[PDB]
């Protein structure tokens, strides 16, 4: 029993961590294979942030000039170019600790866990959404650039996220291991913002059925609803559409539990319409959209990886 | 910017997780050297929880009645011994991965991350706090005792925590890792139950501050209050007292944050009087106790480990 934010275990990223430093920049890589990717902006200059040429910055550095650090042992830089919004510098050495990897470009509504870093250093684990608006509520200071996200499947590291911005609300944005930002952020101080935010509806139900399995049964109710009159009350209160695929997604949560899909909306509807009038569900007073169906699955069926 | 629940990164435990199989059962241990961890209960059978003989069980097994496994090498079990509720299995190999520890016993009202594991396997990681009851409001399914608690300091894993087993509340309890249970707890199926919980006001207040230092104040009046006066209103809402120590323990926060720690008690005590109306703080509808002042730094700071 029990539910909690829980992430991937970092080891197999840990062990990829790197600091770059170019001029009076420093910053986090990460370091595969014989390659460290990091976000481009560690060529840049405090007085030259507005509006960066990044193409001319690149050609007055050398291999030389980045200063590329795992531990307390130097890596020697033997090349480098730029991707988007990411520099590949190769190095002259493998990473030994490289795990099985892929990069993917995740979508809006999927979770990833981000291993916080700061001078190539380790801080902290923790699980975010990529929210509609192409943002991620992260916890990150000054100097945590470069630190990632991902997923681990069985025995592979999915990286999906690079760190770099911080947006006026106090959210991040970022790029995918390729460079390209989600969302339409930019990597220059400018005045950006993010778009107006809404909620992941498939999650909210994937953690009432989390609080079900969980013996937190209050707020079911005996009624049932179509799915069209379930999203003409979504819309209301900035909830996502729900997709036929997102009900049949809920498929093995609503196996688990005996409560069909649309039962379990008509329960969200009423949450949506009533609130919860002083009562908490899985320990929240609010209602949690940052956990997804397979997430659900993973922490209350106890999937580990190799 | 950002507030999350973060936990320690889990690498250095990681390389530590075995499981060991005794009979039927199989749990999770701890290898540090050559030794490995475990629950002792990983000797009894089903018809036999209620009040096991933990020393005639023990009698009637030798080395090889233990299997113990690190990944898919199998580790000699060569000497085995009972301190107070776990299992010392000395086996022949030395963890190679042991990484700089000790052996902590936590006050109530203190953090730690949780590896959660299965079959000697990460699935996770997450936060817990000491409850004032000696419980932990963790997640554990079947098959997850022997996972352990630590925190990180600098490049120390100091382990405080062996999970053992789970309460009426869904809430769990378990021991240090000489195997003394924190808490009235026993390893037997009997009628335990936690105590009643309180609230832990100096972490309450940490998190007060790191809204703050999070631009999040609307909470903030222009009042004060003497410390008696402030526990006087604590007691009434079931928050335990807060001392002296702990004001000076928030010195930090309050000198960062220019507010003192009596005008935050002032603060809190009208969010306990009239509540939030409908506010959120740090993105919660309720008050958060899980965060200690170390933490708040920890992550408002950008504390890392090597
Ligand atoms: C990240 O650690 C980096 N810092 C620097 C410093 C100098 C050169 C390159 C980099 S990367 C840092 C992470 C931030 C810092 C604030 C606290 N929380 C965070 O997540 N990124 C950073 O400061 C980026 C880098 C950058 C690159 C190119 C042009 C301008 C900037 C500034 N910047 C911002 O995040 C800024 N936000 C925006 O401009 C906005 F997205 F449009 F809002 C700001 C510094 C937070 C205002
Ligand atoms: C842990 O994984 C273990 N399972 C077994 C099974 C057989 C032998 C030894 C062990 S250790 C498991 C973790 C639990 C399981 C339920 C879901 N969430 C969890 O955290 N522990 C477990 O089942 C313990 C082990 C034990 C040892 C000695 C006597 C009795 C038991 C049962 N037990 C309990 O946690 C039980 N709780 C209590 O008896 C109570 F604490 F008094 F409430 C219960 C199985 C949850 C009812
Ligand atoms: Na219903
Ligand atoms: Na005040």
């Amino acid at each position: 029993s029990g539910f909690r934010k829980m992430a991937f275990p970092s080891g197999k990223v840990e062990g990829c961590m790197v600091q770059v430093t170019c001029g009076t920049t420093t910053l986090n890589g990460l370091w595969l294979d014989d390659v460290v990717y990091c976000p481009r902006h560690v060529i840049c200059t405090s007085e030259d942030m507005l509006n960066p040429n990044y193409e001319d910055l690149l050609i007055r550095k050398s291999n030389h000039n980045f200063l590329v650090q795992a531990g307390n042992v130097q890596l020697r830089v033997i090349g480098h170019s730029m991707q988007n919004c990411v520099l590949k510098l190769k190095v002259d050495t493998a990473n030994p600790k490289t795990p099985k990897y892929k990069f993917v470009r995740i979508q809006p509504g999927q979770t990833f866990s981000v291993l916080a870093c700061y001078n190539g250093s380790p801080s902290g684990v923790y699980q975010c959404a990529m929210r509609p608006n192409f943002t991620i509520k992260g916890s990150f200071l000054n100097g945590s650039c470069g630190s990632v996200g991902f997923n681990i499947d069985y025995d592979c590291v999915s990286f999906c996220y690079m760190h770099h911005m911080e947006l006026p609300t106090g959210v991040h944005a970022g790029t995918d291991l390729e460079g390209n930002f989600y969302g339409p952020f930019v990597d220059r101080q400018t005045a950006q913002a993010a778009g107006t935010d809404t909620t992941i509806t498939v999650n909210v139900l994937a953690w009432l059925y989390a609080a079900v399995i969980n013996g937190d049964r209050w707020f079911l109710n005996r009624f049932t609803t179509t799915l069209n009159d379930f999203n003409l009350v979504a819309m209301k209160y900035n909830y996502e559409p729900l997709t036929q695929d997102h009900v049949d997604i809920l498929g093995p949560l609503s196996a688990q539990t005996g409560i069909a899909v649309l039962d379990m909306c008509a329960s969200l509807k009423e949450l949506l319409q009533n609130g919860m009038n002083g009562r908490t569900i899985l320990g929240s007073a609010l209602l949690e959209d940052e956990f997804t169906p397979f997430d659900v699955v993973r922490q209350c069926s106890g999937v580990t990886f190799q």
